[PDB]
């Protein structure tokens, strides 16, 4: 005849890809917690517009406290400084109150304007979200005290349930596409990722951890997410699935001799996934084959 | 590091198995089976006591049938052998008679007595058990028509849906458990397995036709049977679980110098599953690990 009219794709070797989809969970890094605490003991006043779950940004404000016992070796050191005293020892009286708890802001206000540190306004330490909070103007805080606790949302941790006997199977986190079904426009980056070795006793499954970058503040733990996973498999004969064709017990492909020539040549398939076929036993590495190819008997 | 009463195992590079748990669904083989179709067309006389559902020995009874068409053959054949007929004509109606449909000792009991064969019950060829086979007394037949037939317990055919992510892990059926709920038998042997590369759509399930040593008659299609497999894992650095130890972010193990001494060796593990743990990184092959008792400190 010589009416050709085709499209031709090479075999080669390789895996197959395999989709698999997964229920996640939106989470809070419980290493993204911050514990504001108090060096020393003293009394509050002030306390600022902060109810018990705003956000907050490297905690402008927080509240100020009133602290004795700090002013009085602040007084006895203004002293020092005005009856030529040992600059050594002055010095040294910082370097104890420095320990005391002293912002290294409030001494260079001592040592500028002289004119004794009375109270400071604490500073919440990270950017985030207050869990847990309350008191009230005028208590005394003991030592070191919770005076709040914040939660960061800069990353984020979906946590999907895997088979445990897939695990083995994942290596890099290019096999990850995260989706949610709120909020879609925006495309989530798995910055890292991680396997929580603990296996679910119910049935066999893994935690697979991904640290979500949430910086659009667009992720609320407790949303619906999904883990469209991807595997690989031994590498096998690659025919482009569009390439083969059956009739029933027989199957097989169309054969190209680099002549133009076509023929018939009998395939034994394995599987097929995603867009291609792989043949248990039939044809071999390089030899031709046609996607796209159109004609009659 | 001072106590004797301790046991030990050693680092060993190997693969995890993971088990699993599928439903398969025991069924007939469609091999198996027997069909008793009637050559050329009649008129069924008998029917026998078979129901439709019934044990059989080389199907001695069945049913007995009559034809108009060939008495009229073997008639006109018959005055050819009365009266003066070519002694290759005679055959040659003997051959359009062989075609015609007729048993060769039904033929051969025509030339021995010469009597106009007219009725043959037929016999169904297996052991077996009647699968169709309602019809009877005195009904048209034509063409090769099925008038039963037959199936087989020598095989079964339990057939468990696999994941097509899990599928290229299969190979050799000794990680294969078959299991029944109803009958629990001494054991059931698998002697072959097969892969049907057809995946469900309905899900991503591959078929797996396994095929049950039946030399016994305790199984029957429409049961239920559980089937557990055997995955494995590319090598990995494996330590008996009891050997691990850690309660927070401290997360390892200890090491054995031979000496009888020991030191702390900081490890990653990858997962776990049975009884035994993959390491990522850590501890090195060959290098030993204690697996119980203890010491003081």
């Amino acid at each position: 005849t010589q009416n050709l009219g085709v499209k031709t794709a090479t075999v080669t070797r390789g895996p197959l890809t395999f989709a698999q989809s997964f229920p996640a969970n939106v989470s809070y890094n419980e290493y993204q917690y911050a514990i504001v605490q108090a060096r020393a003991a003293g009394f509050i006043d002030k306390v600022y517009p902060l109810t018990v779950g705003d956000k907050v940004q490297k905690g402008t404000p927080l509240l100020d406290l009133t602290i004795p016992d700090w002013v009085e070796a602040q007084s006895e050191y203004l002293l020092l400084r005005e009856t030529g005293g040992t600059a050594t020892q002055t010095e040294g009286i910082l370097e104890r109150l420095r320990l005391a708890g002293m912002p290294e802001a409030d001494i260079r206000r001592l040592i500028a304007t002289q004119k004794i540190q009375t109270r400071f306004t604490l500073k919440a330490p990270i950017d985030g979200v207050i869990t847990a909070f309350d008191l009230r103007a005028g208590m005394n805080i003991a030592k070191d005290n919770v005076v709040a606790k914040i939660q960061g949302m800069d990353p984020v941790w979906v946590t999907a349930a895997i088979p445990e006997s897939i695990a083995w199977l994942v290596k890099d986190a290019s096999q990850f596409t995260l989706t949610v079904p709120a909020r879609p426009d925006k495309t989530l980056t798995i910055r890292k990722w991680t396997l929580l070795p603990g296996v679910d006793a119910a049935t066999r499954t893994l935690q697979l951890r991904l640290e979500v970058d949430n910086a659009d503040e667009a992720l609320k733990p407790g949303m619906n997410a999904w883990l469209q996973l991807n595997t690989a498999s031994e590498p096998m004969l690659l025919i482009p699935s569009q390439a083969l064709i059956d009739t029933g017990s027989e199957q097989r492909v169309i054969t190209v001799d680099a002549d133009g020539r076509f023929v018939p040549k009998r395939v034994a398939v394995f599987q097929a996934s995603q867009g291609v076929t792989a043949l248990r036993s039939g044809l071999a590495e390089g030899e031709k084959v046609v996607s796209s190819g159109l004609f009659l008997i």
